[PDB]
């Protein structure tokens, strides 16, 4: 229903790996996310195209002085994605532009640790990872509003991933069409 995979032994392997929690977010919290979140975003354009860049067609910032009702949302993530593993001074709100969309890549395993957790927001889009080592290895996660992604262990690590653009936009065979999406995402220390 939200995940799929190239095969039986992805899946089983990656079952508390990467992991997706829809409806993670209430319509009253993903309102209080994007509310807080639009002022700062239009403050800046839909930033210039670098061909190699693994981001196109967005905007972002880095937030870490939060409302108390965002603050206690992040809590929430924290609380159910991390562990005792420490939190990053500040969080990752990335805006992708309806034709912008993300590139195969892993996180940086010098600045980032061993979690990375995404609520997704506006809009439906589907996270692509493949096996680095192995092309024949991936899974497909659908990505809605509200949605919260956590990728972790050897998805983190041993997987790419990437949200797919427009015109790629399928979850098996369904087209899932891309708009605007706002990411909040938190990271782990080294
Ligand atoms: O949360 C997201 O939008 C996906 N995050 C990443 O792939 C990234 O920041 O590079
Ligand atoms: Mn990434």
């Amino acid at each position: 229903m939200w995940v799929r995979g190239s095969g039986p032994s992805v899946l089983s392997r990656l079952q508390d790996a990467a992991v997706v929690r829809p409806g993670f977010l209430s319509t009253a919290e993903e309102e209080t996310l994007s509310r807080e979140l639009e002022p700062e975003l239009r403050r800046r354009r839909y930033e210039y195209d670098h061909w190699d860049a693994a981001i196109h067609g967005f905007r972002e910032t880095e937030k870490s002085r939060w409302s108390e009702a965002s603050r206690a949302i992040l809590r929430r993530v924290q609380a159910a994605a991390f562990g005792p593993q420490t939190l990053l001074s500040s969080v990752h709100v990335l805006d992708l532009e309806a034709r912008g969309y993300i590139k195969p890549h892993v996180d940086s395993i010098k600045f980032c640790g061993a979690t990375i957790a995404g609520l997704s927001l506006l809009s439906p889009s589907v996270m692509r990872l493949v096996h680095t080592q192995e092309p024949g290895e991936w899974l497909e996660l659908l990505l809605e509003p509200g949605s919260l992604y956590i990728l972790r262990g050897s998805a983190r690590y041993d997987f790419s991933h990437e949200i797919l653009r427009d015109e790629e936009s399928f979850f098996g065979e369904r087209r899932i069409p891309r708009g605007r999406r706002i990411s909040v995402i938190c990271r782990s220390l080294p």
